[PDB]
């Protein structure tokens, strides 16, 4: 079985600035899963950031953790089987290894525990200096 | 929550060589979960490698994937809350990112589904040169 999630983006950023992450998934996984983002701060467990789920037609449902509401935008593109996280107004507190996630059981975007995740992309370092 | 699993070790070795990896777990996870290793080969989804019974003190079961049987061995140091993956007679085909994992819903060493894993350590690159 081929790797299901392939992620892109990351790097060093100044406080206040923006950075975009993205992740592709296989056709089968993209269509069968709620896609999400998690982050692992230094010395901490990975915690939920945001999720997005397909709805009938062109529609999507999005859900954000309290830490990131307003400042981040999640989106998806069916034609490219890709999910995106645009992060804005970044703070030193946002420094972490960021992971994309696929959850086959969940149907509608909601808070996601890491134990419910079926597939992970490879983690990527995002560093925000003051 | 503090990070549960911290991996150590990795690098480039030659075919026929050996290498031991390690991973520390919180006291709580060491006593409660089956611990194991997975590996993610280039362009492939991560696969089960080895597992060890919960609370591996003076005695434990160990279990292995067919592709690593006899060459690979898993053990533990209870006093250091640490599990080890010993890899003998390495082949170019063992080249992969190696992950340690814990599943709190398992007690006896056995095949681990990646979907059922509660906690992950950060991947470590092992490259075996032809």
């Amino acid at each position: 079985m081929e790797v299901q999630l392939v992620e892109s983006g990351g790097g060093l950023v100044q406080a206040g600035d923006s950075l975009r992450l993205s992740c592709t998934a296989s056709g089968r996984t993209f269509s069968r899963a709620v896609m999400g983002w998690f982050r692992q701060a230094p010395g901490k467990e990975r915690e939920f950031v945001a999720a997005i789920s397909a709805a009938p037609g062109t529609a999507y449902y999005a859900f954000y953790a309290d830490s990131v509401r307003g400042r981040f935008s999640i989106s998806a593109d069916s034609a490219k089987n890709t999910v995106y996280l645009q992060m804005n107004s970044l703070k030193p507190e946002d420094t972490a290894v960021y992971y994309c996630a696929a959850d086959l059981k969940m149907q509608v975007a909601a808070y996601m525990n890491q134990r419910s995740v079926d597939y992970w992309g490879q983690g990527t370092q995002v560093t925000v200096s003051s």
